[PDB]
């Protein structure tokens, strides 16, 4: 019953929701992978400073999904942001391939939530998740495997020097 | 037989032309709430000129579609610009309301073709439905309502101060 | 067992991760009044953009003490972060209210932390809260009890037009 | 008897003229880090440099407490400047593990001169301690456990490549 409603089926609304949470709990578990890379004992700033950047990008794609659904008059609802599954996350390569699997997790929830548009026919939803997120899903999730190619090659987990080489030249 | 025609179905060339009069029509209903706000004994400026303004989009709507027919091979087709269902408006909420309604009986109108487009398997027409339409229709629709909902607030229709107020301090 | 740490009690260390739970606790209850007052029926953007600044700025306030226990040789412990206590907010009027408590609860929150910095001698901790956190703590009380003041006077929550008027005249 | 005296306990002009004092040997520490590794043998000029700088800093740390002594008049009383416990310094992890104790050592006193002012009620001292020392103090433990971490990672001390790639990456 908002005035503005319009071609708006109440379960993409509920799957808006419940995709802006993911985004904010994505957005958490780059926090704690920042600030685990700035620990004394770990202390490789660029990686850090990675992190917390997708941090902030994936906060923002948190606030654009509440305004989408103010837009289309849908209601949002919020719920707990569920603390990351890690207390620390070991060395890069391994936070690299933590990010890789939360990407496809995000990037499933989106492909996930653009079939529901599609099945109740909402053009609108499916143009926002195509221009908005889609596209920089693929490019993100690519970016990442691109790193873990490089940790890999470079001798990670053990090889500490390709390890600083990495922070040093792949993320300066 | 237009040597440009590829893909392009007989229905959606007419759907394309009915949708361009519809523009038309509103860029005509837009017209004439400004005039109306532009009277002595109405005297809202600011209100005329945010209805003059639309009408001047809407026709832009209405060429967009006429140079995407031809783009397509297909060949545009008037017919007679209706005029408007009244010829006063009441007030600034009574015009808002009409508003809104005409942005959804137009917002309607899009979606229908886009499902058209959609079942004739003219992907080129959806995304331009999706990318030169269906938001900012979903933009207008909630610049809208959020008027009509700060109208309320200010006492429209009976609040003669209300109205001014938001005359001077919303569409200023 | 950090080789940076000194004189950091792990009391403080465990005080300081409870503290930016709770600014991140508040960073999510500023984005929820951010999301009501942009709803298409409440429609008061100023207010919405003010709580949207103080929900990033209560998120960098959190990013601080991330990077304080780091430099302190502590370990960042996050916890899940709450929803907030309320989905909808009434009113102006009603927010402002509930951010007043809000910014007081964190407040004697950082005055218990200061008091368990005193009592474990730790100047660095004492300094960090004072020069970082105590005085933009005042200021924001302030601040909102002034607004509040002023609702007060423009006839919340039944004068209308007053909370259009706060809307385009406090928070501009 | 000092005309401008108010409120500055003997004791803690005693220990100021103690704490510039071991800001002298800082400086004179970091002196002879400098030369080290400026050697022909050692040539690790980017090291050189930080080290030298920080010998600079901790002479100006030195003349801030001069002038202190006299803002509140108490009279500095000199001493000699004891030779650094080392003619020689091993390598970039030697050194900067030395570093490290050495500012732990310089972090204690100062954290040993604020719990004195807090005894003598002199909340000036206790001000500039805070304002002007200890923040600066447990930035450069972080900066230099972190060197130490790195240095570790780069498999110093044997690594010569590794000593190498810091001097190029971490401190150019
Ligand atoms: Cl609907
Ligand atoms: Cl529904
Ligand atoms: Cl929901
Ligand atoms: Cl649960
Ligand atoms: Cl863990
Ligand atoms: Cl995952
Ligand atoms: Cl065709
Ligand atoms: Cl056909
Ligand atoms: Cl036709
Ligand atoms: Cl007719
Ligand atoms: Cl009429
Ligand atoms: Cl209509
Ligand atoms: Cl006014
Ligand atoms: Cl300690
Ligand atoms: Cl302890
Ligand atoms: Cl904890
Ligand atoms: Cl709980
Ligand atoms: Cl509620
Ligand atoms: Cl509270
Ligand atoms: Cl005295
Ligand atoms: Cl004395
Ligand atoms: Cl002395
Ligand atoms: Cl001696
Ligand atoms: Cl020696
Ligand atoms: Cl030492
Ligand atoms: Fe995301
Ligand atoms: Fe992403
Ligand atoms: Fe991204
Ligand atoms: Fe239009
Ligand atoms: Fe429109
Ligand atoms: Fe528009
Ligand atoms: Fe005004
Ligand atoms: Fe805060
Ligand atoms: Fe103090
Ligand atoms: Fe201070
Ligand atoms: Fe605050
Ligand atoms: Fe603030
Ligand atoms: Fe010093
Ligand atoms: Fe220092
Ligand atoms: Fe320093
Ligand atoms: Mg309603
Ligand atoms: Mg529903
Ligand atoms: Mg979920
Ligand atoms: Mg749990
Ligand atoms: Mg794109
Ligand atoms: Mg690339
Ligand atoms: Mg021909
Ligand atoms: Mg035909
Ligand atoms: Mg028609
Ligand atoms: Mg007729
Ligand atoms: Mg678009
Ligand atoms: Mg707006
Ligand atoms: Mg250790
Ligand atoms: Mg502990
Ligand atoms: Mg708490
Ligand atoms: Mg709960
Ligand atoms: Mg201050
Ligand atoms: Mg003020
Ligand atoms: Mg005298
Ligand atoms: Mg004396
Ligand atoms: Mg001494
Ligand atoms: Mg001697
Ligand atoms: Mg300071
Ligand atoms: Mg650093």
């Amino acid at each position: 019953v908002s005035q503005v409603r319009q071609n708006y089926h109440s379960d993409c609304e509920a799957a808006v929701n419940r995709m802006l949470n993911l985004e904010l709990y994505a957005s958490y578990t780059y926090s704690s992978m920042y600030a685990f890379f700035d620990r004394d004992d770990v202390a490789l700033h660029n990686v850090a400073e990675f992190f917390k950047e997708n941090s902030h990008e994936e906060r923002e794609h948190a606030e654009k999904f509440m305004k989408y659904q103010n837009k289309r008059g849908g209601r949002v609802v919020l719920q707990d942001i569920k603390k990351p599954e890690r207390d620390e996350w070991g060395n890069t390569l391994e936070a690299m391939q933590a990010a890789l699997q939360l990407e496809k997790t995000v990037n499933q929830a989106l492909l996930d939530l653009h079939k529901l548009a599609t099945d109740k026919v909402d053009p609108h939803l499916c143009d926002f998740l195509e221009s908005e997120y889609l596209e920089e899903q693929v490019k993100d999730i690519k970016r990442i495997g691109d790193f873990i190619t490089n940790l890999k090659r470079l001798g990670l987990p053990e090889n500490g020097m390709g390890e600083y080489l990495f922070d040093k030249h792949s993320v300066k």
